[PDB]
């Protein structure tokens, strides 16, 4: 009814321990969503063109030319870790569990309130907000996944992370087809390369509308819309990292001489010469069996061509890399490729009382040792004389193509049938939870943006829009814009995400690295005297696991 | 209730494939309709008289004198192709099906909103729109077809073609009886012909009101009106055209000499003289058997007197022609008679962001070869000497009545008992879907405006009107106009039209002409950067069919 | 065994058709010379993601 509520606020996460060390995690989340009427009631087709920026030779990485369809609908997106967990629940899950399953997902909309602004133009020009009890909110649930899938976590435009703060939805848009061609150059190149935007191929035109595809529900004040329960079928995401490289697989060599005194410089020693040892190598012309030459079962990780831009029908793009380097060799100073860098605003983890429009940034360096250190690689000739000569090695200090800043590791690629690698780790709080698999014949082995991939079907997207509120003067045969009453809405969203985890067990004599609070990160978890909150990122794969 | 919705937006078309190659097409359509209170609450009887225009000799085709009854009700009319299908569904139906049945039709009205304008006269004179929760909307459904049938597609006044755009209904009116007499003339005629409007015959006066004929429902905000399901009984409309003329029926002549080399000028030849052949003719005094003389089973198409104005009790009108010419001989330059010409506005297919009040026009040239080429006809004497003499042929260059611009084909008529012809094709998007059969004793064989004719009964018309909102001062004994509160309405219309089609089959070695998108008509199906949309017309009978 | 396609967008789809250019590739000549010109097979688009 008019003065009857249709739902209940709930933002609790529960832990229900089953038998055999399985625990059912059910995270609830509720928000207050503020929605304005759209700027235009029509679908647009806008072409973005920053050709003045890439007209300077060398700046071809800054390309932004694309085409998109601007729709009057808005999207409610809750596909991020920080929507469902606070740092206490995340510390509990990360420290106590070993693997994670994704079970189900629901959402609903209740307690709709529509108000109209009537700006009484005084000399202090005021505005009185009145309830419009007969206005409607239009809600479309794309359960068959007919619309193009747009995850909002990649643009940092999901729901907010604080339960006591009102949030906004994202204006929806999708990509339209275009053709462009950009020839690269460098600073000090004679002439201008081709920088051409061709247009649209008629064989690839797809124009989607919400009205022709999805049934749209009209919600007044006493109405309530509830999505049913979707059920996932996914692979488990493991909360442990591996440390073993190719240099630490299998049986170590037997030491015939052990140290007799304590110290960091009392080393052990194999008492056999390198040309008198036993074991298997893969060098048919070499009697040396060392730690770098001994045969391993497979290879962990691979080398990829890093900072490689590939061009296609719609312009250049960067090549994605599955796992980057990180650990004792690389810091914030030592720049690497493969580690993602997140940017976000005050709604998603930045300090709420900060000044300026510069976002907050961090680079996520994972714990799994599956990367490569490109400054220590080399090729050598198959003759394999051990004091190697100048013209028999390919070093990373040798120029490729005459360019002194390019070596062979920039174009190297060692992916093969012996390559083993790991899935991507979850990133709290800004990371995505699930993702959709590509509708192609040969599917990729992993995604670099989400730990779960719903294979057959994913949860349908939820669209929302304020219904048009017309005035007395309205002529559809006139070419001008539709004149509407200034209306906005407030509704309550409530979701429920259910997981399933397994409690970890101790295997070693020594303790394990855990997530804790100390004197350094103390004031990152409490509000300030004004109420400024923030959410700093936390690691997810803390405990180690033996690979082999 | 007040804050409870009473319906659901739906604008999807479904395809449900049955057995034996039959598919059930169910098109849904929903709109938002904007309705003002009427200008006057009374019925009027207005006589239109453009006698100053036809006072000039020669302009008697521009007659507009009639009489009509102006009612305060409005009509909701959804009898057009573009209300139910988008160009994708139309391409699917036209390319894949062969015939079309019309099954059922429903409509309903829900989510009524009534608002009053109270213009607070400030120096920036504003107006505040307030909900009137106790106001009513009057809805009359003429299910027995008592009112005169007025199809709105002939004046381009149906509902809009875009689902995301609000639409308006049409103010209802019907024809009243009058008598007029106009004698034609030409430029340079001595004197003035009779141009007289007589008046009304008392034997033919019919004054219809909605209140005395139809039960009227009163709808407040929580109310919902739903028409039941009407069921059609109609002949099927075929989506294939015929190409065979009278010159291509039956067995061709046997060729005694075939060409020996390829080329466009290596012709075949019948090796028999024209006075030595066999076969049946219909010339009792002629031994020549040629392709023009050989007997055919019947005649396809007919000749009609074209641009012939007939006069009757109520003035002159044009004579309708069933099928006009079109193809290799006629273009937009070569003007023809019989092909319809549509005019329409921004609500019905014109570019929405265009300027001016000039409508958009197109001439629909069909594919069926059932017309006539009047420049190639001739009569000749029954003596039939084959090099024909000057005074033995009637040519289209010979003047009829001494007039050099008139030949005998303007007054010719060859309709007979041997005439075969085809039904009218559907015109997307502006064409009518169904039509009512005349309530006369001898009914016409076809209509030139709709492919379906509901014979016994048709769907009843839906009338709508805002109920009167009186003020405190109201005196019915005073001769002045009723003073009302300025009120308008917004309601949602939702219809459901069900068809039945049969999937086509391939019969020939060669492919068939289809409807496709290419580089010419590419930007006719996508919005612009402002949101300007348009709907260009598409052909409906694409595949050929053998007549005999 | 095939599955009939469905319409998803507002705009039409590119189809295979006969026109004035490829007209005489599907009929025999006056001597009987026939030919078969190649045709494309993946005409309609599909969203990848």
């Amino acid at each position: 009814g008019v003065g009857i509520s249709t739902g209940t606020f709930n933002n609790q996460t529960e832990f229900k321990f089953l038998e055999n060390g399985w625990v059912e995690i059910t995270a609830n989340s509720s928000r207050l969503v503020h929605l304005n009427m759209p700027e235009s009631e029509n679908y647009r087709r806008v072409v973005v063109n920053n050709m003045d920026k890439t007209a300077v030779n060398g700046n071809m990485a800054l390309d932004d030319i694309h085409a998109q369809i601007v729709t009057p609908w808005s999207l409610v997106d809750a596909n991020a870790w920080g929507v469902w967990f606070n740092p206490g629940d995340w510390q509990l899950i990360v420290n106590t569990m070993s693997e994670l399953h994704l079970v189900s997902f629901e959402q609903e909309i209740f307690n709709v309130v529509l108000k109209t602004v009537s700006e009484s133009a005084t000399q202090p020009p005021t505005k009185v907000y009145n309830n419009d009890l007969t206005a409607s909110l239009m809600v479309a649930l794309d359960s068959n996944n007919t619309m193009p899938f747009t995850p909002a976590a990649m643009r940092s435009e999901t729901l907010g992370f604080y339960p006591w703060k009102p949030t906004i939805p994202t204006p929806w848009r999708y990509y339209f087809q275009w053709d462009r061609t950009l020839i690269p150059s460098h600073t000090g190149t004679s002439g201008t390369p081709t920088n051409i935007y061709h247009g649209t191929d008629p064989d690839d035109v797809q124009f989607y509308t919400i009205e022709n595809s999805v049934p749209v529900h009209l919600l007044r004040t006493g109405d309530e819309f509830a999505t049913g329960t979707f059920f996932f079928d996914c692979k488990p995401c493991r909360l442990t990292h591996t440390w073993q490289t190719n240099r630490a697989l299998g049986l170590p060599p037997f030491l015939n001489s052990l140290p007799q005194s304590e110290g960091a410089t009392n080393f052990g020693d194999i008492g056999v010469q390198q040309d008198k040892r036993r074991g298997v190598t893969q060098m048919g012309n070499t009697n040396y069996i060392t730690e770098a030459t001994i045969m391993r079962p497979a290879e962990v990780g691979y080398s990829a061509p890093y900072y490689s831009f590939e061009a296609s029908t719609q312009g250049p793009f960067k090549t994605p890399i599955a796992a980057g380097r990180g650990g004792a060799q690389t810091d914030e100073n030592q720049a690497a490729d493969g580690n993602p860098r997140y940017a976000f605003g005050r709604q998603h983890g930045q300090k709420t009382t900060t000044t300026g429009e510069t976002p907050e940034r961090f680079t996520y360096i994972a714990h799994q040792d599956t990367g490569r250190y490109p400054e220590g690689d080399w090729i050598q000739n198959i003759n394999f004389n051990l004091p190697v000569t100048n013209d028999n090695v390919l070093l990373p200090t040798d120029p490729i193509g005459g360019k002194t800043g390019i070596n062979y590791t920039n174009i190297f690629n060692t992916y093969g049938p012996l390559t083993a690698l790991n899935n991507v780790p979850p990133v709290y709080p800004n990371g995505q939870i699930w993702d959709k698999e590509f509708d192609t014949d040969l599917k990729p082995r992993l995604h670099v943006n989400a730990p779960f991939v719903c294979q057959n079907n994913c949860p349908g997207q939820l669209f929302v829009k304020v219904a048009p509120n017309l005035t007395n003067e309205y002529d559809p045969d006139a070419s001008a814009n539709m004149s509407r009453i200034v209306t906005y809405s407030d509704f309550w969203w409530k979701g429920k995400l259910v997981f399933k985890a397994k409690l970890r067990a101790s295997h070693t004599w020594n303790p394990i690295q855990q997530m804790s609070i100390n004197v350094d990160n103390q004031f990152n978890y409490v509000p300030s005297n004004i109420g400024g909150m923030k959410i700093v990122y936390e690691k997810s794969q803390l405990a180690p696991r033996k690979l082999y």
